[PDB]
């Protein structure tokens, strides 16, 4: 039920959000150029690989999820300076993911 | 029924751990000798904000009071470094907060 409002309604609209793509799969800090990403970051996290958990049944509990879309935020606040985009894209998703937990059943 | 329950359980918990006491009032930039903290952090928060709201019924919903603390431990991300053992603190708070919030009523 809850995992399913994850997946159904949370996810959905977080997926699809304009600011999602930096999100949809994991940090390629070779590709982007960042040779000091998994010094910094040492649980990597993705929209990407949390859709996959919630379609094959990984999680157990609604908060494991949940902490996942946590990690991916932090990570996101702790690499990069305050200035940059990705922050504020990434506080706009936040604050929609929270809005939502709200509401679980 | 929600906020009884961010009152009575989630700020219960986080107020009394160990790792409360540099967020149990305002960021005092002055005497932290933190000159830039304003210039960065536009929106500051703190858990004795976040309980006087409690208290005095200030919260319309749920949501309202959980993005406080959002805002607390992102501001927290954003203004210091990675290495930073605040970093850690809020991160465990982070944690014990979306937990308790996913058992919300
Ligand atoms: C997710 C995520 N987390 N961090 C980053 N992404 C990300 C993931 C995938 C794609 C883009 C990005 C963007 C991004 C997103 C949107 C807009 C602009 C940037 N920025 C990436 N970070 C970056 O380039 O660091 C600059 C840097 C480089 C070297 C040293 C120090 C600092
Ligand atoms: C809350 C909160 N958010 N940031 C900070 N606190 C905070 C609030 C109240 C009290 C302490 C702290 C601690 C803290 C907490 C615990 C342990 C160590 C530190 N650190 C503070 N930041 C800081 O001193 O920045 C270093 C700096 C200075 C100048 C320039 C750049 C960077």
């Amino acid at each position: 039920n809850q995992l399913q409002y994850l997946h159904k309604v949370v996810m959905k609209a977080l997926w699809k959000h304009q600011f999602a793509w930096p999100f949809r799969q994991p940090v390629d800090a070779v590709k982007l150029g960042l040779p000091d990403y998994h010094k910094i970051i040492k649980q990597p996290m993705d929209m990407g690989t949390i859709k996959r958990r919630l379609e094959n049944n990984y999680y157990w509990a609604a908060s494991e999820c949940m902490q996942d879309f946590n990690t991916m935020f932090t990570n996101c606040y702790i690499y990069n300076k305050p200035t940059d985009d990705i922050v504020l894209m990434a506080q706009t998703l936040e604050k929609i993911f929270l809005q939502k937990v709200a509401s679980m059943p």
